[PDB]
């Protein structure tokens, strides 16, 4: 089906397809869907413009999906992709790293999420970004700052915040409102998790909208709601 203007779920985007959805200006989140476990989930990435070149921010989860990204944005938006930053080492935040590569974006990571994602036997950007080991560390890069926040969804999650348009983007720390379950939990740190997220509220406390690693934005209520979630788990 069509969204129509709707934040798009798995209903409008069949396995293989991606959709945009503008957040504000210069900043747009990417929406494709892929299989886990044999079902099919949505998952969200973002587009920040960089002057006249776009920051990315994830994969859209795969080769094939992620070379839709790059035809949906060249379709919609028209600037180049020139790097991309992966926010933690699974398949939903690398996979499509190669088709970026070769595609002449520079793919970046921390060293902690490139060694994560080769031992995963994941594709693995090309760049390390130091300066993010510590949880409460953060680099500005481009538009964007990386905060690492702590163990959550896994030990080695950044999340995303456009200083411009007070948008965070929490990636797989970050759930939505309608979650009731903290989901893959394989490479979590439940204990830690909220206590990470607190870091996040606590730095970026002007946030406007907030962005889950999957399903719907919303305001800042999406991070009281993930650790009430991870505490129930
Ligand atoms: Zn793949
Ligand atoms: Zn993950
Ligand atoms: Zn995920």
């Amino acid at each position: 089906g069509e969204p129509s203007g709707e934040y798009p779920t798995v209903n409008e985007i069949p396995v293989g397809e991606v959709r945009l959805y503008q957040i504000a200006d210069g900043v747009w989140s990417h929406i494709a869907t892929q299989s886990f476990d044999g079902a099919v989930y949505p998952s969200n990435g973002l587009i920040v413009r960089d002057g006249d070149e776009l920051l990315l921010i994830d994969t859209a989860w795969g080769a094939k999906n992620t070379a839709a990204l790059l035809a949906e944005i060249e379709k919609q938006i028209g600037l180049p992709v020139t790097r991309a930053v992966s926010t933690h080492f699974h398949d939903d935040r690398v996979g499509g790293v190669d088709v970026l590569r070769a595609a002449g974006v520079a793919t970046y990571a921390s060293p902690s999420t490139r060694r994560l994602a080769e031992a995963e036997g994941n594709e693995i950007p090309t760049h390390s970004l130091e300066g993010l080991s510590s949880s409460g560390d953060a680099v500005r890069f481009g538009p964007v700052e990386l905060f690492y926040p702590g163990a959550a969804h896994s030990t080695d999650n950044l999340v995303v915040y456009v200083p411009s348009a007070n948008v965070l983007y929490g990636g797989c720390a970050v759930h939505e409102l309608s979650s009731t379950s903290a989901g893959n939990v394989a490479d979590a740190d439940l204990a830690e998790w909220p206590t990470s997220v607190e870091r996040i509220q606590k730095h970026y406390p002007e946030a406007e909208v907030v962005i889950p690693g999957h399903g719907l934005p919303g305001g800042l209520d999406l991070l009281q709601h993930t650790a009430n979630v991870v505490k129930a788990h």
